[PDB]
């Protein structure tokens, strides 16, 4: 025949029980029953986003078929689905297609009006086989669609329907838009009660209740490129596949230290100064730490809700899991963790610390990003350097952050620069750079460096940014900003901070500076910000710390040259107190460092009276600072 | 396949073919005007689209001819119904067209009730065997008392269908029920429920806006205009401005609206109109136009009423933005419709426009006290005349003014961000119970009026969550146990007893 | 993980070019060989479908389709034993588009929801922002694994593995300062 060479049976495959159970979508079933059940155009296109239920739905309504929960004039019908495909594969003659499609429609004919024709991706029908002879196979259906004497159910989706389907307004009348919608929470929890057994029988698992609650909450919050149920059963599902593996072969930090440490075994191979042999030693140590401790408990059998977790850690980037030990020991030490980057400055060291915990607690706000601060001070006291410690505080690299410099942004049209081009115009498809950055790794660093150096109506995209979490680009998609950390430097009261940061504690002086900051900003503005933290300027306790900050850092770019380098303890003091004055920070240490060394050193590197291996040490004469050689 | 038109094209300027064809209006433009010699062979008889009384007549032939073939009867004042209200809702097809599919998705729907039980007995059927295999998959519940409940209201409508033994004929009820389903917009009629709901909309809103009663006034007052049939046709639902200070709850009410009307916040056309600065933003939000780059993907407030008719459109800030968009938004409030840049126009009419702005802020805060209410809006109605047109605000529906908020909104606000985080906290594992002294610690530093309730907000997540998440990350707080937050002489502070 | 799921069997390699994403496969295909995946995956065949080679000779209606769905067949005839191999899945999502022709987004899109096709995919990061996200039912089918550019430790260890390699084929000797001057430099001076 020809319904059963391009068609497949499903009611046939409800019957045999190969279809997915399918639950709820109890109103969209009946529309699509009330439209089939018509005179003339028995049509229903099932039409929502991708992933919201729309062949389940149609998977549904066979199995209500085979079950006989339908109304008396469905019971009997079979759900044929047509695979477009095969019609257009064979046929490679001219007037091949048309035949195949004309014998598909006479043996729907010929069955009495007892066959629902099925066309997943409907968009695929409006120019299927068109050609010199173009017959189209939107415009061959199109009087039997007219009539109603052919029940198809087209289920496509929501934007593949105006791009394909819209442009042919003939046959846009033919069918009937049922809306299929997202479903919610706890729809999607209903659903994934009911599906659970299914992925249970396939891996072999148990998936606990929790999880499946957790999977539709942490997949509704966190991930927003998906839909509901889809993105739920994609957690569960990988959770399932990733537990199915550690009962397989081995757990996770076992096939962790056992990568790593055949991963040691080739580059010290490879090696044949090292400082490997001990970090072979202490994975190898660890491996069979928990190798006993692997035997002592001879685990992860169920899928609970941490396994979801750390699914979405690695799917989407932010940081759900549950904190294990060594990152949580790492977390409360995170206020000595950035004293090592920027001494002084306790406030805003505490602030930053104060929202990361909050984040990490799952105490903060789901509606609003995770910390929105104001850095304001003099210069070189350590604003960016703050925002940079956070960067490797919490991604392991300095420059690992979305940063943006507020100083191009002096005229209006930086907006364009950072949510892209409208339609129409130049940089429509290269996107913006804000929204592309944070829309890649959505757990990101936000720097606004230099903030009063650009136009004052440039923050109103920050509205939007720093109280809702979104900001849309330019062709029209939203980006998710609540699971950043917005900073923004300035120095709107460096005058007022120098000039009476004695005589005032912390308090008056936030009121003072933020009565300043209402001068330059705007209320709503200076409202949407999370904690405004004051910066103090350098006292000489804490230039002397940070020479010895940068000292460290100079003997680590001489050290990799080939060069060890001591000093004195008196020559130190030289540095500490010809770098200080209280206008300017710790940039004059940094050029007092890079003159009073790095010149004479540089002179005599160069100028091969310095033998690598010896200790290089610098001592003072009277006044300056010489190297020797002993 | 000439192949198939140049043959017939000597055939057909000698009369000896009598070729009736029947092409769109469009397919004629692409297709045979394309091919100058064939277009004249033909002559264009135009079919108009029918009247609304031309296309009652149409039904009523067709009427009995669905008639015969569902078994139902069909009412003549569903018939009106159905050509009055496609020619209204449905702004996608033509007439008589959408009519029938109303008149034949009616007889469907009635002959499906006639044929296995009414539609309450199918929602609570579906419903129960639901939480029947739900209760199943859970063998903390609090689904018991749920499905007990619908097992009752099963067994009552059960036994009322077996005291009536309904609905066997068409009337304009299914009608309009046939095209809500269609659509989306309510033109259904007031069940129980809805209507019970909706008479409570200015209790349900204050359970989450606060204060600022003359705005919840104004909504639910469209609203109801809206559900009762006496709404301007020819205009939107309603078209409002909110005017104030900061955190008075604009934006609250805009997404209180978007909760009460469509039980999600996130389920509104929210436009951020600061990123409108520009005078090309009018393009982002209607279309580029034919021959440019961003033409196939459509507009973005067009499409997202196109897809949705029935829904609520936020413009955030919207002084924000530059008086260009203003301009696009005149077409849009007067007259309901809105053309996007493929030359479709998209009709506006069952959506509500809300303008969030703070343009009297310093007026407002300097003035609320010893002004009424009426005073207070003329005064800030002119400041809104020095920034806006008037065309543009001649067609706003109401100017309500939002007024900064006092001790006793700010701790009731303070009640209900308490209740969210014992919220989060009770989904973590947590139970927290505060003392009586801890929230007057909290609406005593929470309060300034130039910031209105923001610093609440700030207070909160400080003098809480920061101690509280530097305890619980300790160890120190230990899941199942009421966390008191009681007071030192300044500090709340959480304990374990 | 992704490759043994019930359904959605599609990981999609994304990552910046050069980072390292048809070496990922290549070497999951050597760890399929040595034995040291899991026991499920112990005896996969790793195939790398051409979209060159489908598109190439078919210019009648329906021979791209033919072809496609003969791989498909074949595919289903494995029993679930096949990772099927993408790079460049844009190619794949454009590929046998004519006037009117079911090209190879559309004739895989069933069998990539269903589960039973195991397809690996490898696109870049601005590649899939211009091509697959344009079409969002095929971009769900896939499920990202984000292949981020290793540090400069990583790079060293990488090289100290290419290392023999490249003494083979220009027979010299690569010295181990050569390796940490060449991950340590190309990372600080080349842009
Ligand atoms: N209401 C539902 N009940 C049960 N399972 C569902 C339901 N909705 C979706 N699913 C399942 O969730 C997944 C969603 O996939 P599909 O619904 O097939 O995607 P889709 O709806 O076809 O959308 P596109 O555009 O075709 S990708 C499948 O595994 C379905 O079996
Ligand atoms: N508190 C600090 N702790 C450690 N190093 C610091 C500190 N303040 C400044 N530095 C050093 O001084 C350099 C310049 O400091 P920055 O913090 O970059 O200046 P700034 O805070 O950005 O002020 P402006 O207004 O942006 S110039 C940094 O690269 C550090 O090496
Ligand atoms: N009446 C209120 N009831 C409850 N919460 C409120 C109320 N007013 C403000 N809030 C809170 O304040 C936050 C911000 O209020 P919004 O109305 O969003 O501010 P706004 O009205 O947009 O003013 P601007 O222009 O942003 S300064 C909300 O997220 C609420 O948590
Ligand atoms: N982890 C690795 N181990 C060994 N060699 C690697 C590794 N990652 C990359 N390479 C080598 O780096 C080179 C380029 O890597 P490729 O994966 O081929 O680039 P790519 O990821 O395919 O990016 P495109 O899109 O093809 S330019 C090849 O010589 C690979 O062998
Ligand atoms: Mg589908
Ligand atoms: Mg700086
Ligand atoms: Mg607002
Ligand atoms: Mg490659």
């Amino acid at each position: 025949q020809a319904l059963k060479k391009y068609t497949i049976d499903l009611t046939e495959r409800a019957e045999q029980g190969k279809l997915d159970p399918v639950i709820g979508r109890d109103e969209e079933i009946r529309r699509t029953i009330q439209v089939l059940q018509r005179r003339t155009k028995n049509n229903p296109v099932l039409i929502g986003e991708p992933g919201v239920g729309k062949t389940a739905i149609v998977e549904g309504l066979a199995q209500r078929i085979i079950n006989g929960e339908v109304p008396e004039g469905l019971k009997g019908r079979r759900v044929l689905a047509l695979d477009m495909g095969a019609l257009v594969a064979g046929a490679k003659y001219r007037g091949e297609f048309e035949e195949r499609l004309k014998g598909v429609l006479n043996d729907l004919a010929k069955q009495e009006g007892n066959v629902i024709l099925f066309i997943d991706a409907l968009h695929t029908m409006v120019g299927a086989g068109k050609a010199d002879g173009a017959m189209d196979a939107g415009n061959m259906l199109k009087p039997a669609l007219a009539r109603g004497e052919l029940h198809c159910v087209g289920a496509t989706t929501l934007d593949e329907y105006r791009q394909y389907i819209e442009k042919d307004a003939a046959l846009e009348r033919r069918f009937q838009k049922v809306f299929v919608a997202e479903p919610s929470v706890e729809d999607t929890i209903a659903i994934l009660r009911g599906l659970k057994e299914r992925y249970e029988l396939h891996h072999h698992v148990q998936i606990t209740d929790p999880a499946i609650v957790a999977a539709a909450t942490l997949s509704h919050r966190y991930i927003a490129d998906r839909q509901l149920p889809d993105k739920a059963i994609d957690l569960i599902d990988e959770a399932a596949s990733s537990i199915r593996m550690q009962i397989d072969s081995k757990p996770e930090e076992l096939d962790r230290l056992d990568r790593r440490i055949i991963q040691l075994k080739l580059e010290q191979q490879a090696l044949m100064l090292d400082m490997l042999n001990e970090e072979l030693s202490d994975k190898e140590r660890q491996y069979s730490e928990l190798e006993e401790e692997w035997k002592a408990e001879k685990l992860r059998n169920k899928v609970t809700d941490a396994e979801i977790a750390e699914v979405l850690a690695r799917w989407t980037g932010i940081p759900v899991s549950r904190m294990m030990e060594s990152e949580r020991e790492k977390l409360l030490r995170m206020e000595q963790e950035l004293h090592h980057r920027v001494i002084g400055q306790n406030e805003a060291v505490d602030a930053v610390s104060n929202a990361i915990r909050r984040s990490r607690a799952g105490l903060a706000d789901p509606n609003r990003p995770i910390g929105s601060f104001l850095f304001l001070g003099p210069t070189g006291v350590g604003k960016t350097e703050l925002c940079k410690a956070l960067a490797n505080f919490m991604f392991d690299s300095d420059e690992a952050m979305v940063r943006i410099d507020m100083s191009e942004f002096m005229e209006k049209h930086s907006v364009s620069r950072l949510v892209g081009a409208p339609p129409g115009y130049v940089g429509y498809e290269e996107g913006g750079y804000l929204t592309e950055a944070v829309r890649r790794r959505p757990y990101s660093v936000i720097l606004l460096d230099a903030v009063e150096k650009a136009h004052p109506d440039v923050f109103n995209i920050l509205l939007q940014v720093l109280d809702d979490g979104r900001l849309t680009d330019g062709q029209g998609r939203t980006v998710d900003f609540r699971n950043t950390v917005v900073i923004m430097t300035s120095n709107l009261g460096s005058d007022l901070i120098q000039e009476r940061f004695g005589e005032l504690d912390y308090a008056h002086m936030k009121e003072l500076v933020l009565g300043v900051v209402s001068h330059n900003f705007r209320p709503e503005f200076i409202n949407r910000i999370d904690e405004v933290v004051v910066f103090h300027p350098l006292g000489e306790q804490h230039i002397a710390s940070i020479a010895q900050i940068q000292l460290k850092r100079l003997y680590k770019r001489l050290e990799e040259r080939g060069y060890e380098i001591h000093i004195s303890d008196e020559a130190l003091k030289l540095l500490s107190e010809n770098g200080y004055d209280p206008v300017y920070g710790a940039r004059p240490l940094k050029r007092a460092i890079q003159q009073q060394i790095e010149n004479p050193l540089a002179q005599q590197i160069l100028s091969g009276e310095l033998v690598p291996g010896k200790v290089i040490r610098l001592e003072v004469n009277e006044d300056r600072i010489v190297a020797v050689q002993h």
